[PDB]
């Protein structure tokens, strides 16, 4: 990705963003309680703690477009993908506005806690007065799809959260691109049915685990997985992204049924961004806040990962690549060892800068014992080894109990974290529980047991 032209919205006919300038995190009733050395990110050039130019910081995450056709390689890995993803036979209907908006099986309803974007952002308009589950109505979103159309520009946001202090004098705060209401309605309703799709097929076919529950999927990525396990991590994947894969995105949308639509995928590489009193253009990087954002950003790295195996393996056997991606974020698989620091020499011809994974020093065997997904590990189950936790670091979860934004959400955001937190095991659970009644916000919260939560895992598959 690579920002053409930033003017003052002002100059091209547009309205002023506010954006607020203060956080919404405060440290909370467990600040103390807990170890953590995390802060707020900066959400403006003021920011005390910045040691460096804010607006530089947040928009270097464009490094450029480094590649500009889609080669041989590309071409056979959209083939092959394309040709595991006419398996779901995916069914290509439109989906309808009511659907759309609302949800339907395999597509949740539009979240009303998000931006409603251009132009209602600066018309005070907001999501809950447009939409409204108990009538399931379309008529007021209708209205305003003819009036205003589609592919408004993007209201950019500095994300409100926890950053490592590095970050925060880095000025390093990531950034949001909202889109309109109308857009994410129009996508929708021309991928609803593909986003539903993958949303009921986690695994190796779709290649994504996009809409997943780690408490049972976990245990069924093991057996998905060939023998020898591969893996890195990405630095800024979403910004680094050049056109070229988006039009091999577009190219395996059309040859399963989608060419119809392929338009859509066009605007969320050649960008429109309003932040602030500025507006930019970007050319190439998948934008935050789309619709469909994390499908798209896992169809394309299924993509990436099939390429790069394509350009320095000739002779690999795609179908026995066994690969699973959220994001940028990946687990994948060979029969064979591979050698991710060949594979990452590789990435930079095509724009991606991978790096061992989760922050090693050095390429070394990816194995069940040291491999994470969303941050999660892999543990076998003392009783049961056929279940798999997935174990999310207990630093983690210190990390953002200290914090809160909404005092009213203490309870659903603590019981959030002992969902996570008990697959550490009884012993650190109970530390954990311990440590959260030793003050009176905590003993005030309705918290489960870890015999509680251990049982209905046993019972959930």
């Amino acid at each position: 990705g690579e920002i053409q032209w930033m003017r003052p919205s002002k100059e091209v006919g547009y309205p002023i963003i506010n954006a607020p300038s203060k956080t919404k995190l405060e440290p909370s009733a467990f600040h103390y309680v807990f170890e953590g050395v995390k802060e707020p990110a900066v959400l403006t050039k003021n920011d005390p703690r910045l040691k460096t130019d804010f607006e530089e910081a947040i928009f270097s995450k464009y490094v450029g477009n480094k590649i500009t056709e889609v080669d041989e390689y590309m071409k056979e890995a959209v083939d092959h993908y394309a040709g595991q993803l006419m398996s779901l036979d995916i069914n290509t209907e439109q989906m309808c506005l009511e659907d759309a908006m609302y949800g339907t099986d395999g597509l949740e309803a539009l979240d009303l806690s998000t931006s409603a974007g251009y132009p209602y952002v600066a018309m005070g308009k907001k999501k809950r007065d447009i939409l409204n589950k108990q009538t399931r109505d379309t008529k007021e979103m209708q209205k305003l799809l003819d009036t205003y159309g589609i592919n408004l520009p993007l209201v950019t946001y500095v994300k409100d959260e926890l950053r490592s202090k590095t970050k925060v004098e880095q000025g390093k705060s990531r950034l949001i691109e909202a889109s309109s209401l109308n857009d994410s309605v129009a996508m929708r309703m021309a991928f609803g049915n593909l986003y539903a799709a993958f949303h009921k097929n986690p695994g190796v076919i779709t290649g994504s685990a996009v809409g997943c529950d780690p408490d049972l999927f976990w245990s069924k990525i093991p057996v998905l997985m060939e023998e020898k396990l591969f893996a890195f991590d990405y630095t800024g994947y979403d910004a680094s992204l050049s056109p070229a894969w988006f039009e091999a995105l577009k190219m395996v949308l059309e040859k399963i049924g989608f060419g119809d639509r392929v338009d859509y995928i066009d605007y969320l590489n050649h960008s429109h961004h309003l932040y602030k009193n500025k507006t930019y253009c970007v050319k190439g990087g998948m934008p935050s806040g789309c619709s469909g954002t994390s499908i798209f950003n896992s169809m394309i790295n299924n993509l990436i990962i099939r390429t790069l195996l394509l350009k320095t393996y000739k002779g690999i056997d795609l179908d026995h690549l066994k690969m699973i991606a959220y994001g940028d974020d990946v687990i994948a698989s060979y029969p064979h060892e591979v050698d991710a620091s060949l594979l990452a020499q590789s990435g930079k011809d095509y724009g991606l800068t991978m790096t061992p994974a989760d922050k090693s020093a050095t390429f070394e065997t990816v194995t069940w014992e040291n491999v994470t997904f969303l941050k999660r590990f892999f543990r076998a189950d003392e009783k049961y080894p056929f279940l798999i936790h997935p174990v999310m670091p207990m630093k983690e979860i210190h990390e953002s109990i200290r914090w809160t934004k909404d005092p009213r959400n203490t309870q659903d955001h603590v019981r959030s974290l002992c969902l996570l937190a008990w697959h550490n095991g009884e012993e650190e659970y109970n530390k954990f529980l311990a440590k959260i009644r030793s003050v009176p916000i905590g003993r005030a919260l309705d918290l489960p047991e870890y015999s509680t939560l251990y049982d209905r895992w046993l019972d959930s598959f």
